[PDB]
């Protein structure tokens, strides 16, 4: 495969994050290129070759034989979460805000033309660069997810939109985790009974609106990310046209 590298090209320099099945390594490509690398204690790849969009990470190279390597761009703000809880989200307001929720929205779009899915969005897994720049990344986070894929497993875009729409309430709140008070059980009954999160305080309804859209019961009436992605690149002329900075938004 086309993709493929010899190891010896990669310099594993600082490290950057722990997991479950490995880390991920601030590194250097063939001596002048700049790069990410996954690596593991292969089929994270039958996709993430064919995905090619300027709001998705991007693969650059694999090396297969174990231990299994993985080359993709550099993302120099590390993830949103810890982006929005980090120094800058003191800063950060509603425009930048409803930006890089755009942004998302728009790679998600793409993943939705190409039929895909994701199963698991939110601000853990979007990567900030430069400039704001925000990039969907690396597809139980049940917070997170849309009821019929928590319990049916039932997983579609629109249960992606879903998430979306709690990572909305990510963005709105500089990186809280969601359904405040609340462990993973009384989530799932309360949510199944019609419960919501509320307005985040200085957040403008319309904004809760879109969210509530995306919280809808029946994964149907859940708007695409087309929509949303339109909706928010607008938000602040057909929207919210008198919108007036606050104290945190
Ligand atoms: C926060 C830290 C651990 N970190 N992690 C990465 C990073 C490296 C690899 C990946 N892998 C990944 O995105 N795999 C994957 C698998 C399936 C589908 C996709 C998708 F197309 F949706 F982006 C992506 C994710 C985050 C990364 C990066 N590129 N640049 C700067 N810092 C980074």
């Amino acid at each position: 495969d086309a993709w493929e590298i010899p190891r010896e090209s990669l310099r594993l320099e600082v490290k950057l994050g722990q997991g479950c099945f490995g880390e991920v390594w601030m590194g250097t490509w063939n001596g002048t290129t700049r790069v990410a690398i996954k690596t593991l204690k292969l089929q994270e790849a039958q996709v993430m070759k064919k995905i090619r969009h300027e709001k998705l990470v991007q693969l650059y190279a694999v090396v297969s034989e174990e231990p299994i390597y993985i080359v993709t761009e550099y993302m120099s703000k590390g993830s949103l979460l810890d982006f929005l809880k980090g120094e800058m989200g003191k800063y950060l307001r509603l425009p930048q805000l409803v930006d890089m929720a755009a942004q998302i929205a728009s790679g998600m779009a793409y993943v939705e033309r190409m039929n895909y899915v994701h199963r698991d969005l939110r601000a853990a897994n979007i990567l900030v660069g430069e400039n704001l720049v925000c990039k969907v990344a690396d597809f139980f986070p049940i917070k997170w997810t849309a009821p019929e894929a928590a319990l049916y497993g039932r997983f579609t875009i629109k249960s992606d939109v879903w998430s979306f729409g709690i990572l909305l309430t990510e963005l709105t709140t500089k990186g809280r985790v969601p359904y405040p008070g609340m462990v993973n059980r009384e989530v799932l009954d309360q949510v199944e009974r019609g419960y919501r999160m509320p307005c985040p305080p200085e957040c403008p309804e319309s904004l809760h609106d879109l969210m509530c859209q995306c919280w809808r019961k029946d994964p149907e009436e859940r708007p695409t990310f087309e929509y949303l992605q339109a909706f928010l690149e607008d938000y602040f002329t057909s929207t919210e046209p008198q919108y007036q900075p606050g104290e945190n938004l």
